[PDB]
């Protein structure tokens, strides 16, 4: 258990990707704090089948009065988040033309703003902690042509500025800032489908002290498909 | 004249690279329409010393309403923009710490939505034209180890997001969308400072049919420090 | 145990960080075969000590004649081999007007053409078992500026593109391939401190396991944030 | 007339990307030296229709003789030499299990050793008038997933690390050394329509004129949008 007696929070952690790094973080001895629009039921049940202690909060991750209330109910119920793992996101398929003012804000609001705003909230218990992880999730259609996806893609740029700027400021903390970039759901090296199960390894790793020295660095976890 | 006959908006044009970018695409035989905060003498002056037409308007580039204005305007005064340089952004050095979401999102709202609001205000008559060029200014601080620019990294690396995104959109439409990082101003390859003069050259470049077939791209000129 | 049962083949791992990588891959329950061109007494006793089995040969990498013995060699005496680490390098500063033909070919030699004669040695036997890892060490001076080292930073670009090609080849094969990229040996990295082999051995040992299975053509870097990419 | 009086070496220059970069340097007023296995009337025909002088050589860009030979033999004829484009390569196509080590030296010899050798050759030169202008050619099927191209895309990663570190190490000089990535030749690019050699022209000429004086070391893309670096 890499992950013993530390506090991790997963965005959009109900579902998908980010509850399967949630169970995964708590297989490996972390207690789950997860903030997200629906009910983690799941999720909960799963975590404390394995002995873990668990909370769940409906937040909209986007909104700074929401953030700042989940942040202080962490804070009162474990103390202090060690790890948090910024999953929340859309991406919904819309073409340039029809693409508006309001619909592109509401992306970055729910992309890149939450990721922010969970940092105002957990960077601080960390520097006191003198340890810290920050994983954000974004994604390899930052590397790929594809269409109807500006909104989307200009977003997941913004989490990987995110990632590297953040590391510089937090690197002298003890505090390590990484990305994870998942294929969006032939022209990949290995024939197979991903599945969420396939980045929880590299959720894991970086979580943990065998990835202390690494840091600002995106890892893209697609069967082979980008390059970079 | 490699930009004969067009009109090129550059957008916080009135000082800088913006205003240097300007004055070699007049250079070069385009019209100008500038879009800044403050009055542009230096920069109409050289431009109309070059006989070519130069309008410059008060605008946030950051208000939905004043690039609609703005928009308005350009078309009605020159009939359509053919070049689109999204030069306008602010970069001030903020610690994460002192960091607020209000500084967060104004850096947002003036880096990253003013290409998108410009873009939407000028792409229709690009396509219509099946001519088009969108030149987005990034920077090298993307991939550099730097403290206190964590809302400014992040927005910059959105701007390539957008590039790369929107470029993949407007690729069947004669519209190339490619992004230019100047550094922020013994690292360097070339030991001698960076000034607006050498930026000139590249944007000239993209902005003609020498780069018709060069998309999504993203051009560092920073006398060879990143390597990417 | 990530590596338990597993044989992994690690160049140049009598010393640094080669060394280092093989203990740990050892420490994951893997036995160990070492070529290298000095022998490894201090590596062989710490592998014994955790219980596994190595095997070290004095060999130049570079000689096609040498790595083929020492394949065979390999296969016969444990059966097989299921992780590759091409580690093997040397990394001589000298300035373009110095660079002779002779020095720039050998670099390669040395850096490049090890890892190639290394595969064309095991992957059969990893394509046979249907599960391999390979992984290239390279370079973080790839995407840096630094001076005197034209013909290192050709073979760290060349392991990168070989990383990325034969993944590409033996993405069906069950077989992966990613490098490594520590810095070459303060306040121009995120995290302040010196790197040490120990920064690199928990990425190597990532790699080689099954949490690693869909990442491959990966080039990671481990420098305490300088370089991004 | 942005390369008035100046002297282009252009390899692999008698056909296809290299001729096309040889005729617009020659439009842009630059004289022309050719090396190549093949005669290229076609080329000389329209360069001195353009104006312009040049020679062809009959070289083997992978031999130390041959270059060396080739060098003396522009610098004898012209005088000088400001503008390097390392254009010449092979990209044979060849499985992974078929890829012999000859296969393999061979690709580098001709595709890295090449840029190597034509810099040794005319960087002296270009330092001791303080100008100067390389440019290699690589490929896009670096950041691609493609099969085959082990040996292809090893070298072409080759020629960036090259690329990369001969610009730190002549960036005090006045000159520049960058790479432009073509792709090897539909709804795989933003722009559809297939690349031809005119497309690369632009940004050859770009790169060898005072328009880039401060750029260097860096890769440029030409390839409809496909790949994003």
């Amino acid at each position: 258990q890499r992950l013993k007696d530390k506090l991790a929070v997963i965005t959009g952690g109900a579902n998908g990707i980010g509850r399967a790094i949630a169970e995964r973080f708590a297989v490996e001895g972390a207690d789950i704090a997860i903030a997200d629009l629906v009910p983690a039921p799941e999720a909960e049940a799963a975590i404390r089948n394995l002995g873990r202690r668990v909370l769940t909060v409906k937040c909209d991750v986007s909104q700074p009065g929401d953030v700042e209330a989940f942040g202080k109910q962490v804070i009162s119920t474990f103390g202090r988040c060690d790890i948090l793992v910024n999953n929340a996101g859309i991406y919904p398929l819309i073409p340039f033309d029809e693409l508006t003012f309001e619909q592109w804000k509401k992306t970055f609001e729910i992309n890149v703003d939450s990721g922010f705003l969970m940092a105002k909230a957990f960077v601080p218990g960390m520097k006191r902690n003198g340890w810290g992880r920050i994983i954000n999730l974004t994604s390899t259609t930052y590397w790929l042509k594809i269409e109807a996806y500006t909104h989307y893609i200009s977003t997941k740029a913004a989490n990987i500025g995110f990632t590297r700027a953040l590391a510089s400021d937090l690197g002298k903390d003890g505090i390590t800032v990484n990305a994870i970039a998942p294929s969006l759901v032939m022209l990949q090296a290995i024939p197979r489908l991903q599945v969420p199960l396939d980045l929880t390894g590299a959720a894991a790793f970086l979580a943990s002290d065998d990835a202390s020295f690494i840091t600002g660095q995106t890892l893209a976890v697609d069967g082979g498909m980008v390059r970079h």
